[PDB]
């Protein structure tokens, strides 16, 4: 039904995002792109809400996840971890940072695990819906290190849409240690305000061109299969729905209604 557990650790992040580590059960093997419902009963007894998995699980003790407050429950564990941390740095004590249970359900997969067993991919993503590609970034770095020969993915271009300069933030080690680390090329990023980043490339502004995006990949990549994968809005996804169609990539159709504008 569930596992108990705890947060360990939390950083309160711009844009309102609550980044959480939880301890990880046992028990609890999960994909990179894979997420999870969470229950806090110090929020709600009752309630469960969905969130991607946003560490690899290669990492060994704790899973990740960044929950944006948008909303009720979102808002009130904001509100709880601020609170708790905010008494600690006046009070200096141990009980006023008592440590908060939790219980999660999953693993729960989705189709973006695909990647890994893809040649060439296209990561699309806006907002908080970097998440799942987070997860998946950073295992392809732990696979790469450890059994380069045993990936059969060749290229990753990924696009990452923000209306807040701030976002980027989340993960911006992330896509430093890539572009550090990337000596054969494996990754084209992109990010879009809706360095500047401080990153060695540079931040993009205004919505992309996605037909152009499109007709240049399609050409590094012709004559074999492209696979996009998606975690947007769905005025976008009708978009990249048309586009896949016109070029012959891959497409899955899915909705994220915690992503529309
Ligand atoms: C597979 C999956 C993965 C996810 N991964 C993530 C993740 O990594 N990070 C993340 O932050 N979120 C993620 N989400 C979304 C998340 O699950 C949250 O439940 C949701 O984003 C917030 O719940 P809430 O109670 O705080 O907000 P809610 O109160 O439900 O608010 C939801 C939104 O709807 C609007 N709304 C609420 N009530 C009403 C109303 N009565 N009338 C009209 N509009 C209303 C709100 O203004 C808000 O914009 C994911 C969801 C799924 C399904
Ligand atoms: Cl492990
Ligand atoms: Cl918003
Ligand atoms: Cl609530
Ligand atoms: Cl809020
Ligand atoms: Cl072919
Ligand atoms: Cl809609």
């Amino acid at each position: 039904g569930s596992e108990p557990t705890f947060v360990v650790n939390a950083s309160l992040l711009p844009s309102k995002v609550l980044g959480l580590q939880v301890q990880r059960p046992q028990s609890f093997n999960y994909q990179p792109g894979d997420y999870l419902f969470i229950k806090c009963p110090g929020i709600s007894k009752f309630e469960w809400h969905p969130f991607t998995i946003s560490s690899a699980p290669e990492m060994p003790d704790v899973l990740t996840l960044h929950i944006r407050a948008v909303g009720s429950w979102t808002g009130k564990l904001y509100q709880l971890i601020r609170e708790q941390r905010e008494e600690w740095i006046r009070s200096g004590s141990s009980q006023s940072l008592p440590g908060v249970p939790v219980y999660i359900d999953g693993p729960y997969g989705t189709p973006s695990t695909h990647i890994f067993e893809s040649k060439y991919a296209i990561l699309i993503c806006a907002g908080i819906g970097v998440t799942p590609f987070a997860s998946i970034l950073k295992s392809i770095l732990h696979r790469n290190q450890q059994n380069p020969a045993k990936m059969p993915l060749k290229k990753v271009h990924f696009y990452w849409l923000n209306r807040e300069q701030k976002a980027f933030e989340w993960f911006v080690e992330l896509l430093s240690k890539i572009e550090a680390e990337d000596t054969n090329n494996l990754f084209d990023l992109n990010l879009y305000l809706t360095l500047i980043t401080g990153l060695k490339s540079r931040t993009k502004t205004g919505r992309p061109d996605w037909e152009e995006i499109f007709k240049d990949v399609a050409k590094q990549h012709a004559p074999d299969n492209v696979e996009v994968f998606f975690c947007g809005p769905t005025g976008l996804a009708l978009q990249l729905r048309h586009l896949c169609t016109k070029y012959g990539f891959g497409y899955r159709k899915e909705n994220f209604p915690w992503l529309e504008l």
